[PDB]
This record gives structure tokens, C-alpha cells and sequence, in this order.
């Protein structure tokens, strides 16, 4: 039969199904394309349990009271937490800007960990639960008036009907969302501790040609790489103080869409042990988070060991997690690209991921063009047969 015609800009395809794109095989053919599974939305009430595979499917889940509202329970649910405490990553979440607001209604994203390799996601967006005193969200004065109620009867403004399904079960977690409301208008009142030092293509001082840049204090083992959909950075480091949570953040705005233009490095220092401190060099090559470690004298005299890591975002994932104490691997600087180059060649995630980005940096303007801009930054490739 001859072929359907359908726009481009909008494809729906049902599940266990495919859909066959017809091309012109004179021209070149560059698809740009993004992928959001359909929302399930749910507005019965009463108790509402979903497997595992039944929130693993779902990547936005809506809750839409029509009389009443569900008790929202995710089973198996192993949230990501990088602080132990319970009252610190709250307000770490609050701060990434996984608190969302517009409206009347309240959106909070999550993550868990999965069997399979990265760390997953999930947004619950709870529509009715705001009141009509806050339908007039545009103006920064009403909601700043309002704040104020937030903190001590925050029961005062959420829906009737949402009153007694505040909390969402998480397997062994429960997670009240009135708390989660009541500490995003703190966090937006301080915005208008977490310690804040954005970075941008011109700041920082001037191998490592470019800038360098320093955080405020020294930091713990562990890393956290945050990468929101608008695709701004937020590089979560920790204060190496148990006495006092602290985590301050790197921002870098607007990433995904001006990684060409970051030639920045960023210095740190993990204290040890053993009363030895060990540097640590962060540099940002696209997506792929290059991380060089540098014992300076810890242990040997004017030859410090340098070792060399790196993680990279692969499969739309916007959060990762490196933890430097338990797992990884020693790799020198000649090690560390030869094991780049091996990875490049068998097709891994990475590289897939680091071609994507490139493509997508080449076509800035509009019109295809590898400018100069990015024939530092990209290292050749040659295959030959002898």
C-alpha cells in the first residue's frame, strides 16, 4: 500500500509496536528528536498500590482529584539519597529545583536506584492541591505574603481532598509532601546552609589551558553531577564535616546548549584519614565529567601519582554518581586515553553519548559547520588497515 504522510514534529507509537520512517536517499538525512513517554493519569481514590514494573514503565505519573484523592504507593521504592539524614537531602532537593510550582498545581521529581547500571527518574505532578488563595502564583508579592502561613499550619492551603493522602510510601520510606511544600517556600525565601558559587564561560582565573576555579572549602569523597532538562550543571561536592551538613554546588548554566565554550578546571581538596590532603582536578569535557586525582607528595617525593577517572551522562539520564571510595579504578594519563579510545571502539554508552553532543554542537547556528570552536575540544579518530 502506498506510505501514510505524517508530520514529523509529532509521532505516537503504541507498545510492543514500530513505526517506519520513509527517507529520500539523495540528500542527507539528520533527525533530531526527543522521546517522552506517555503520562498515566490516575483519579480514583482510596488505597492504590503499583509493583515495580508498574512505576518502572511510567516516567510522569499525574494525580488528578475529581471528589477525593489516592493514596500514592510506589512499592520498592529505593530512593536516592547521597546524606544519610533526612532533613539535609530535603532541603538539597529543594535546592536542585526539584520542587516544581505553577499554579495550583505542585510537581515534585524523584529517583531510585534500579538493578540495571545509572541511577532512574520519576515525576509525580499532584494537579487540585493547592487551594484558590494561591492561584495568583505570577506575582511575587501574594506568594511571599503567603510563605509565612507555609511553615507553621501548612495544612491551611492544601486541598481538603488532599488533606489525608500527604504522604507518598516508598517502599520503607514515607515522604510527607506537606514537609516537602513547607521547605521549598523556606528554601525560596533565602534564595530571595547550601553554599552557592556559579561559574560561566569567562569567570575563574586564568594542559589545563583555559580557567581555573576553586571551591570555597574541602570536600569529602563522594561526587554528585546533576544535570537538569534545560541542561544547566550542578556539580554537588561536601564539606567534610560531619558536625554541620554543608554541600555547596558548582552551577553552570545553561550546559548542555554552550559545552563548547567551557574551558574551565576545577580545584579541590579531599582531606584523609590519615591527616594527608589529596587534590583533586574536575574538568568538563562535554559530557564526559574527566576527573584527575594528584596525591601531591602524599605519599612519594615530587612525583605525585596522578590518577584518572570520568563518568558520563548516557541515555538521557540527569543524575550521576561517583563515589571514589568503593568503586573505580587506577588509570594513569596514557592508560586513561587508551582505555577512552578501547571504549570508543567497541561502541559503548559513552561515546555514543559523547557523539550525540558533538552532533548537537555542530548545528548551533542552524546550518551544519565544524567551527574551529570545537577542534580543540574533540580528539581525531583514524581507522586504517595494514
Amino acid at each position: 500500500e502506498p506510505t501514510v504522510p505524517v508530520n514529523i514534529s509529532d509521532l505516537s507509537i503504541p507498545p510492543y509496536s514500530r513505526l517506519y520512517l520513509i527517507f529520500e536517499g539523495k540528500n542527507n538525512v539528520l533527525l533530531r528528536s526527543k522521546v517522552h513517554a506517555a503520562p498515566l493519569k490516575i483519579t480514583s481514590a482510596g488505597e492504590m498500590q503499583l509493583s515495580e514494573r508498574q512505576w518502572q514503565q511510567q516516567e510522569h505519573i499525574i494525580v488528578k482529584p475529581d471528589n477525593e484523592a489516592p493514596s500514592l504507593i510506589l512499592s520498592e521504592f529505593r530512593r536516592f539519597t547521597i546524606s544519610s539524614d533526612k532533613t539535609f537531602s530535603l532541603k538539597l532537593m529543594c535546592h536542585q529545583g526539584m520542587v516544581r510550582i505553577d499554579r495550583r498545581s505542585l510537581s515534585v521529581r524523584l529517583f531510585y536506584l534500579r538493578e540495571q547500571p545509572g541511577i532512574g527518574s520519576l515525576r509525580l505532578t499532584f494537579r487540585d492541591f493547592f487551594t484558590e488563595v494561591m492561584d495568583t502564583t505570577d506575582r511575587e508579592i501574594l506568594e511571599k505574603e503567603l510563605r509565612p502561613i507555609l511553615i507553621g499550619d501548612t495544612h491551611r492551603f492544601i486541598n481538603a481532598a488532599y488533606k489525608n493522602h500527604l504522604n507518598i510510601q516508598l517502599g520503607d520510606g514515607v515522604l510527607n509532601l506537606a514537609d516537602i511544600v513547607a521547605e521549598y517556600a523556606r528554601i525560596q525565601k533565602e534564595e530571595t546552609a547550601i553554599m552557592t558559587t556559579t561559574v560561566t564561560t569567562d569567570s575563574g582565573e586564568l594542559d589545563l589551558s583555559g580557567r581555573y576555579k576553586s571551591v570555597p572549602m574541602a570536600r569529602k569523597a563522594d561526587t554528585l553531577y546533576h544535570l537538569t532538562p534545560k541542561g544547566d550543571l550542578q556539580i554537588i561536592y561536601q564539606v567534610a564535616t560531619k558536625m554541620v551538613n554543608q554541600a555547596m554546588i558548582v552551577s553552570l548554566p545553561n550546559y548542555r546548549h554552550e559545552w563548547e565554550k567551557y574551558n574551565l578546571s576545577i580545584l579541590s581538596e579531599i582531606p584523609q584519614n590519615n591527616n594527608t590532603v589529596v587534590h583533586s582536578i574536575l574538568r568538563v569535557n562535554g559530557p564526559t565529567m574527566q576527573v584527575r586525582t594528584i596525591d601531591y607528595r602524599g605519599t612519594d617525593e615530587n612525583n605525585p601519582i596522578v590518577s584518572f577517572s570520568d563518568t558520563t551522562f548516557i541515555n538521557g539520564e540527569q543524575m550521576l554518581s561517583y563515589d571514589s571510595h568503593s568503586s573505580g579504578r587506577v588509570y594513569s594519563r596514557e592508560e586513561y586515553m587508551m582505555w577512552e579510545l578501547q571504549q570508543r571502539v567497541s561502541e559503548a554508552s559513552s561515546a555514543r553519548t559523547q557523539d550525540y553532543w558533538l552532533m548537537d554542537a555542530a548545528v548551533r547556528n542552524g546550518e551544519w559547520k565544524i567551527t574551529p570552536e570545537l577542534l580543540r575540544h574533540t580528539p581525531g579518530y583514524i581507522r586504517s588497515t595494514v
